[PDB]
């Protein structure tokens, strides 16, 4: 793809991951409530800035960045949960799933990015690349 | 409708309208720039609030709370915006009516959660209720 | 009962109620510690709190709020706990417990002192049973 | 009246109150000085608000708010100050009775507000019921 | 006039043109309104601010500043506002109008204290002075 | 005694205490009212903290701290207050005999742990009375 | 005088009063203990950098300022207080008689520096004679 | 050129947009005034450090950085303006010329960085690429 | 010279100044490095200060303030720092020669807006003037 | 030993087990990580200001600190942790053992100290046995 | 001595050294200038407060603390410094000597309290001590 | 070598440069004493970061980072210091060499991590290239 189309793609699921991570902060149950309960805020808190990001960068860029949340579910790679009950360990994993998918979507966007001499787009990208890969270990540990 | 249903519409158009009013923070033209930028960002950040309150407050009544968008404009009555330009003043009749559409809903939530006995439902509605009160007068003030 | 009794039941419960979570907070051991040692402690202060306001509302009603240790173990509805040493599980229980008994009493506050035209006592009920209500959710959540 | 025939007349109080509590403000003498000099600094400060947050009120009422200091003195029922020297006793008595004075006016606010459905006025009326009730107190044990 | 006697009508002038800017506050109307809702707050607390400097300078000098609104509006020379609806560039005129006429009566306020030899008034004049030249300046640019 | 049976009975004085300020922070009568409800809430904070310090000791000590209400007014030295009305003088009366009691209780906690060679009890005991023999010192000034 | 000697006597008198309002601060009685304690904290705070201001004004002129105890005491016009036990009322008495003395040699200074053409020390002086002035008002109000 | 060479050109324009805008930030005229006041001085401030920056990677780069207005008036590549009066308009259409120019000398920083091997000089002008292509969408929204 | 004329040319030496100070900021040597780089950054944020409120005063005076680079070096009084390398001592000499020569600057500015009744002018001036007299004694007790 | 021969030791413990805790801050595995990640995080912030108090204790009682990793590993007496991975259990355990060892040590250090009359670094080892012995009494409550 | 007359003489010591390290500020000359001038603010801002700690240990002890300039002179074991020009190496050379005297003293006053079975004295005296002791070494490490 | 081998021993210089830093820290000796103690603690406050996010990166690109001290002095390029007392010069000497060998090092990892396609590792070298060479500069400029 282009660079904006592959900011559009990551635009749709960073809306689509904030109402699924809100999902978790709202149904965890267990002793482990009060951890992932804050946890999964501040992880939302993050893909609303995200969201914001991408879609400046694409009409910095000179196109439309999507608007709707229709054009979004018709744009994701990721799958929208149904369940409303979750415990710790499966909250993580699915979490861990995505991050797994955001970091290759990220890499293609540095990459791709770079060839068109796109050198902003190529930091910010390897931006979001550092968080994601910090975090993916966290996940990792936290599941082992 | 019930308290609990009243409240899923709401959080259907929470999510809507965080969606819609960042197009506005995106695509705005105009020496206005500066000024709705600013505002809609903090516009969409209490919507964002409202969403999760929304949201909480179901669970806490013991039903589920939307955890899809899919769900979600499933259930609006807030209609999405397609258009990716506008000026000032479209952006707040389009807000202004938007605003008017929630104070009716939020009058109805307080009044059925009065019927059902259901203090701490009445006095959030009343509290989004005075919000809301206070800038659609704004709104109108700006639009004279 | 007449408002001003409803409320020195409830300031007898707060006093006694503060004495109980600082036995939790002292007394816990399991994996758990660090967690329910610093939320104890935010419960307590909190306890306190409520135990103040509510003895100034008898006293801008007229009437004499308790002022001894002694009066309040004759008013609570809340047994004592003489255990020295708990696990996580249980001390949620008991609170969650005791948290339930709370919500009726608030309720029956409001609903009383709305009767007796009672403005600013039913305002003050409804904020604690929202608060109330919040954290049964959170405590329900965690014992699931 | 109307709901917001009273507004108007508790908005008159305020800015005459707001001037009437600057002369105990420069005007007291004795060793209570610095105390009340102080508090009654708090109080018009307060006074200022409620001024903003009536007129507001009305506004978002859709009607007038007086905009004169002519109009303020021809609708107050409150009594304006001449002496220009007072003592802390004097000055507690009269701060004492008109605010006894508001409570009442507040209260018929909360009253009328709601056989007309007003929902916010009636939150705000019974705000300021507290806050007043809250002071009439430590007047009153000041007084004792 | 004595330099008490410029203090006391200077000090009428705040307290009327305190309400005055509350009334441009309130009833601005216009895509203008957020900006000038937000300066004329500013402006009326520093007219409440003057308000207060310039009654305690008079009991400093010995004398007795106005306590009543009637006083108030008896010695003024600023004339008060009917009106309920205004558009920015009428608000700012009268505004304008009113700091031009503020600064010839400081500049009075200095010169007669200076011959009077009272140092500290003619501080407090000089430094009014400047914050309504600057002011000025501005209001001027903004009306070209 | 032995070190964790002083501590225990600090322990109960410190929550029958807490109690019996806040008779003082509520019911105080008297153009002192501001000031000595200001200044008792600051006490009862404290006894609050001391009363938490004192039972962690206990448990690092390897003991049992006082758990219930019942026990600690079965241990107190310090007599509880059934009076509902009090002039300043009266209250610091009181207080300062309590703090003169609490003074005797640390210098007997600091001299007993020394010799079991409880180096960190003892530095406990030493700090608080520094702040005994301070506010004894300005109760003693205030009723001189 | 020249400027810079009636700047050393008033470095003098800063130093000695600096000692004197300590001595108010630590010997206080009476139920005005706390406000007293404060209030004379306050004064001997502003004291020390009235002192440390006049030292580098003469340096900067060009002399040398005082420089031990003992000259300050030869140079002071200030008495030095012995006794070590007051009442609120005497304490306010001397502070009052002596910033009436170091407004009179504050306006010498004013005055003595305009001839010279000092006019970085006029303005320092007229900031001194604002305070004192606000002072002594408050002061004598206290005494009424 | 040399990645100094670039360097010193864009020191150059730095300071001569430094003195720009503060040009634009004096004489705005229209009532956009405080708006562009504002944000010119924002811009100007962003300048003084971006000119502090450039001087110091050219000094860590072991060469001499502009040190006289003289040098970079003869360096930029920047049109000094001489009118002393504007309107919004023209001096955001200004501002965009000049971030343009800036973008495109940055990329050639950013290019020629590369090829040198200067990794640190290379993401300064990456960073300042990503503010200038932020502002210039926001510019160009504004005059749309 | 009138006072605007005084203004234009003090405004010039501020933004050479700016410049000069800047060049010192860089290129100090020496183990004073850290010191002097440090406090030329004060000086020169100083500077920029003073260049924005001389220009905003001559604006406000009605006149035109110095909007190119061109036209400051054509007005200034202060040479042009040419070397690019430097040694405490030197670098304070030259500060210290300047700053005597704006604070003739100032008190001609002080002196010839008093005759022409321009009170905050002076004002202005002499606040400038206690600024650079206190640093000119640093700087000398610096260089002793 | 001498006091400054403890001191050495212990100061060879603090960087060892500032290394130590590290290890477990970066290779815990378990839904346990986030709070043991965090809670070592603090540890080791704790052990570099122990290791630099000691050391400047040293300096001040005129001796050598370890100034080399090399000297440090040839004093300590605590064991060095190779294993690159762990669970919450064995991590606490781990950091029990040490606690307890720095507890022995730091009564040595108090008790010698004292018999030197080094009663500086008598208070030092108090307020360290101090806050290692509440420390121990949370570990081993987590652990029970 | 006793207690209290070694109290009495390092409060005299304290109020004789807060004047000569003030003297030390004013009068450094050389290019250490704003490093200790900066330094001997720190140093007399302390020996501010130790002025009125001892103080009103003395009074908490039940005796009279010195209160007056000509008392201090009296019983100080420190000698005025008269010279008004020093170089920073003879600043800190007496200074070192002064903190070598205090030490002294502060060590008597340790021993004596103990002996007299003074906790409170001993701790603050031991504080004291600590902080004495490491301004010591940095002294003489600075005249190394 | 490899990425994580060449971060490996980046690694191990943190924690022995965070030893050596320290020695400079507490054994400076010389006039430039709490110039030079300021500044190692932040240096060594930074080590301890990069030593944390060195670990780190290798534990996030699935390598064993270095667990023990053992380990790390046979890992470093950095020599340990042996001396127990230096002056300015010399501790600036001995930190320049071992700043240039870190960038050195720096350069590598960028370049390695670069060609292996790692991205954050890349910008992660980057910044800290970007910190070393400012500092670089400013030693050497320090010891000119
Ligand atoms: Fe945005
Ligand atoms: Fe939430
Ligand atoms: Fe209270
Ligand atoms: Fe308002
Ligand atoms: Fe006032
Ligand atoms: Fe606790
Ligand atoms: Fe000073
Ligand atoms: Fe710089
Ligand atoms: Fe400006
Ligand atoms: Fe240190
Ligand atoms: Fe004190
Ligand atoms: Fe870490």
């Amino acid at each position: 793809m282009k660079t904006f189309e592959i900011l559009k793609h990551l635009q749709a699921d960073a809306i689509v991951l904030f109402m699924k991570v809100h999902n978790f902060h709202w149904n965890v149950k267990g002793t482990d409530f009060f951890n992932v309960h804050k946890a999964t805020e501040e992880i939302y808190e993050e893909f609303a800035d995200m969201f914001d990001d991408l879609a400046e960068r694409i009409v910095q860029l000179g196109h439309h960045p999507l608007v709707t949340l229709s054009e979004a579910i018709k744009l994701t790679r990721v799958k929208e949960e149904t369940k409303t009950s979750f415990h710790s360990k499966d909250i993580f994993k699915e979490i861990l799933e995505d991050y797994k998918y955001l970091e290759k979507e990220f890499k293609e966007l540095s990459n791709t990015a770079e060839k068109e001499g796109d050198k902003v787009t190529v930091t910010y990208a390897d931006d979001q690349l550092a968080k994601l890969q910090k975090s993916i270990w966290m996940l990792q540990a936290h599941l082992a």
